[PDB]
């Protein structure tokens, strides 16, 4: 991950003008929108948070857990430290990232920092539910002047998202002032 | 680099007891030894300063500046994020280092946050001198609990290092209070 650190411009876009800002969603929400299509009611949930954290939720079946084979990691970890440009990036350049993962009836949860792992993933608790959750919030030091998620830039392009993959719920919430959108086609 | 981010206890030591605060120090201090012995003068300062950064800078040739054929970016990149316990280790805990390589009549600089660098190696300047001064500040979401360098500590080491580096001055300077110490030890 420290090729994307050094250079984050070539990975995401524009640092500064809101570009990349707005991609970091995008990369999150296209992972999820593949997740959400293998797994019945296939629905995701975008949230701006008002600590200026976006989360994405899918009823997918869950990113895989198990140990990944050639990394002696779980999988999901994998995914998100090694490098459509791949969640990895999202992380890096994150200063927190959040990751919740329901699968075979199982909790798992892991925190990362700059996209370094906090601990392991772990299994917290018990569930009925599939699916994952990844909540971030964007670095500071990469992103610089526009660093406030723009509503409109994210309802835009999850619109244009809902038309190409049918059968797909994209629900858009802004916890700062309450706004809320639903594109289903 | 990651791998030392995942687990600083396993490269630095204890990261909450001041053990691997100072370790930082030494790991440095060692390559700057290696630096100055190469060289005839042989000289390392080494600079406690007010905002709780160290510098060492030693008059050796200067650590190599041209880019490297495989890694494609300038040899002192490799050297600094490229995994004693290696330099990179303390770059990579470290939440700034500056990095100051005089060589081949010109000045080179390049700064790193958390061991990334924010730009590459670079000629600022020129100079008639060689060596090379790393200053690094101790990334505190690594280094907790013990998070100020103790002069005492550096004094006893760099001390007991002098009797083993025959010809080294090692001089050490406290900014905060003005305390100052020249080890010089001519041996053989
Ligand atoms: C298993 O396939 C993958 O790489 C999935 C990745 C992924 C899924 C959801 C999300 O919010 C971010 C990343
Ligand atoms: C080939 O040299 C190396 O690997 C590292 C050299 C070096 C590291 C720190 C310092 O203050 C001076 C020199
Ligand atoms: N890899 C990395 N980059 C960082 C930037 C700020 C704080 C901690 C960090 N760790």
């Amino acid at each position: 991950l420290d090729a994307v650190r050094k250079r984050p411009g070539m990975y995401i876009g524009d640092t500064d003008d809101g570009t990349g800002l707005h991609h970091m969603v995008f990369e999150v929400v296209d992972n999820a929108i593949d997740e959400a299509l293998a797994g019945h009611c296939k629905e995701i949930i975008v949230t701006i948070h008002a600590d200026n954290s976006v989360s994405v939720q899918d009823d997918g079946r869950g990113i895989p857990t198990g140990i990944h084979p050639e990394e002696g990691v779980s999988a999901a970890e994998v995914i998100m430290t090694v490098l459509g440009v791949g969640v990895s990036v999202v992380n890096a350049l994150s200063q927190k990232l959040e990751l919740v993962i329901q699968r075979e009836g199982k909790i798992h949860r892991q925190i990362y920092e700059h996209g370094v792992p906090q601990a392991p993933l772990a299994v917290t608790g018990e569930t009925e539910k599939t699916g994952t959750m990844v909540r971030f919030w964007p670095s500071l030091e990469t992103f610089t002047n526009v660093t406030e998620f723009e509503y409109e830039i994210l309802a835009k392009r999850l619109r244009e998202l809902s038309f190409l993959n049918s059968g797909v719920s994209i629900r858009l919430r802004d916890k700062r002032d309450g706004k809320e959108d639903h594109f289903h086609y």
